Order: structure tokens, then C-alpha cells, then sequence
């Protein structure tokens, strides 16, 4: 799988690269997409099937994944996880809450960002440092964005608060083999959480493979 390259029972994952015919949403999920265009219906159904395949590995019966007030997925009792969908990719990573405090994942096409988007998602220090820490010709702007998204998705279930693109400063390293590596997101705002210690540093991994960027953060419980 692509997502295994960015991950460290207590943790499980599943991914698909298309929308298989014959998948349906669970009844509890169906209203959430009753009025949605086909592309949205399909990604929603497929990514939630991935989540249930992952939850099944952790011993959890098939269950609906509803959405909270800020769109965040609602996991079965005792579980945490993250979802992502982009062109050519649907993925889920889930964890047992006793061992895994939070998960955030993201996938994007490995393309340059559209003009004007980089300034909206980066800090000036990231634009200055990432060219020095990443292999030439990779789309470090898109990889940075992918890491910002994983950072938010791991942050929000623990804080239930906004995190802006300027509120996390992300430093990157590259592995010797050149298409994977580590990142560290440092939170620049108050990181108080609903329980447990505050969020200040979140360590993740990135990977470029088959035209996709994958990023993931798994915070130990
Ligand atoms: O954007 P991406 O495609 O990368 O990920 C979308 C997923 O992020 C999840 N998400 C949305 N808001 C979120 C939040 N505030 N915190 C964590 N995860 C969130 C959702 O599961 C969403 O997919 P869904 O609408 O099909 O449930
Ligand atoms: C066809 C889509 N084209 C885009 N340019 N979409 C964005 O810019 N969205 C966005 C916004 C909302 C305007 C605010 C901050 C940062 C971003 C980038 C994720
Ligand atoms: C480091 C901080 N990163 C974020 N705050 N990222 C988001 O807000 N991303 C997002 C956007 C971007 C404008 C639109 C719709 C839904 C989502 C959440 C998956
Ligand atoms: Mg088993
Ligand atoms: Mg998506
Ligand atoms: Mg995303």
C-alpha cells in the first residue's frame, strides 16, 4: 500500500484507487450524501468502506462513520482515525484509542500547487527551508500542504479548535532513498486539549509514490 510507507495490533489501514461498483453507504450514512453530486457520493462511500476494512482488523463490527459539526469523522467507541480522498486515492487509518491518541492522514496528487495557493498555506520560513531539505524537482509545495492537512486532522479531534495554515511550522527531512522522509509540525498557538498533555510537536512521515503524496501522523497514546 501507499499509506504503509508513512506509518510506524493497535493500528490498521486500507486504501483503494478507484470507486468499486456495488459499494453502498450504511443506512445511518446515507442522508449525509443524499443530495450530493456523484463524485462526492462515490468518494464518501469508498473511503468509508476503507475505514470499515481497517476497523475490522481491529475487531470492530461494520459501523457507520458520521460527521461532527466541523465535518470531523465520528469513530466507534474506543477508536481514533483519519480519512482522505483525492483523485485516484481513498484511504483510512484507524487506531485503538488506548494505544493511539490521534491519527491524521492526507493524500494529494503529486503536482505543483495552483498559482497563489502556496502563499495561503505556508509560512515564509517553510518556503525558505524546504527547498534545502527536499530532493530537487519534487513538488515540495504540495508535500508541505499535505503535511499541513495531516497536522490539522490529527490536531482537531484532540482540541476541537481551529488550526490555521500559519499556526503550524513544519520542518522536513528526507531519507537516504530520496522519495520518503520525516516531518515535524510545531504548533505556534495554544495547544490545550480536551484531555492529556497539550499538543506542541507532532511528528509525521511523507512519501511520494505513483503520482501521489501521502502524509501521516500517528500520536502515541
Ligand atoms: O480533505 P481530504 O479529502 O484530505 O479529507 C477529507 C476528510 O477529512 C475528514 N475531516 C473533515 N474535517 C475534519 C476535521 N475538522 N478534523 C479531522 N478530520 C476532518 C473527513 O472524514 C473528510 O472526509 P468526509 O467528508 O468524506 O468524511
Ligand atoms: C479549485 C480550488 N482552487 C483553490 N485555489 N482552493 C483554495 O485555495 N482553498 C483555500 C482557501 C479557501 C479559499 C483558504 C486557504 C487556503 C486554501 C488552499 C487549500
Ligand atoms: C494546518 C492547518 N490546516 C487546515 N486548517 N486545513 C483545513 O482547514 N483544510 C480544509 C479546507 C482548507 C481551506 C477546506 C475544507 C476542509 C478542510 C479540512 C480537511
Ligand atoms: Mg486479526
Ligand atoms: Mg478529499
Ligand atoms: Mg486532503
Amino acid at each position: 500500500t501507499l499509506v504503509a510507507s508513512v506509518l510506524p495490533e493497535d493500528l490498521a489501514y486500507a486504501e483503494l484507487y478507484s470507486d468499486p461498483p456495488g459499494l453502498t453507504p450504511l443506512p445511518e450514512e446515507a442522508p449525509l450524501i443524499a443530495r450530493s453530486v456523484a463524485k462526492r457520493r462515490n468518494e464518501f462511500i469508498t473511503v468509508r468502506h476503507c475505514a470499515r476494512i481497517a476497523l475490522d482488523q481491529l475487531g470492530v463490527p461494520p459501523a457507520p462513520i458520521l460527521k461532527g459539526d466541523k465535518g470531523e469523522p465520528c469513530w466507534p467507541d474506543g477508536m481514533v482515525g483519519s480519512l482522505t480522498h483525492c483523485a485516484g486515492y481513498r484511504g483510512a487509518v484507524v487506531g485503538r484509542r488506548d494505544a493511539v491518541r490521534s491519527v491524521g492522514i492526507d493524500a494529494e496528487p503529486h503536482d505543483v500547487l495552483p498559482n497563489g495557493v502556496l502563499d495561503a498555506i505556508s509560512l515564509p520560513a517553510e518556503r525558505a527551508d524546504m527547498p534545502r531539505t527536499m530532493p530537487a524537482a519534487l513538488h515540495w509545495d504540495r508535500i508541505l500542504f499535505c503535511a499541513k492537512e495531516a497536522t490539522y486532522k490529527a490536531w482537531f479531534p484532540l482540541t476541537k479548535r481551529w488550526l490555521g495554515f500559519e499556526d503550524a511550522h513544519i520542518t522536513f527531512e528526507t531519507d537516504s532513498t530520496g522519495w520518503t522522509g520525516r516531518f515535524v509540525s510545531r504548533i505556534l498557538i495554544d495547544g490545550s486539549t480536551l484531555s492529556g498533555p497539550p499538543l506542541t510537536t507532532l511528528r509525521g512521515r511523507w512519501s511520494v509514490e505513483r503520482g501521489l503524496v501521502l502524509t501521516a501522523i500517528v500520536l502515541a497514546g
